[PDB]
């Protein structure tokens, strides 16, 4: 039985990290949506019959 | 009957080694389910994802 009271102690580090890839991935999607917009702001600025200002 | 006389004697102390059993057996219960208690902590705190401030 002390066995069992030890899997009761297993379950809670189980569950946090759980929680911290939850976190890891909420961040992970934001930073992926700003890659995306990055990567359509370089290829507007591409152009070469660009003015001045707008580079 | 003197012999008879003799195990009058003897009775006693055979009730007294068991109550000294008896109470060693109770603390021995007590220190089983405290060394539950000390491997659940050890297991829980061998964890290398925790905080400085949990250990």
């Amino acid at each position: 039985s002390a066995t069992a009271a030890s899997m009761n102690a297993v379950k809670d580090s189980l569950q946090r990290g759980q929680s911290t890839i939850d976190v890891a991935l909420a961040a992970g999607d934001t930073i992926t949506d700003l890659l995306g917009k990055m990567k359509e702001k370089a290829l507007a600025a591409s152009d070469t019959s660009l003015n001045t200002a707008s580079f």
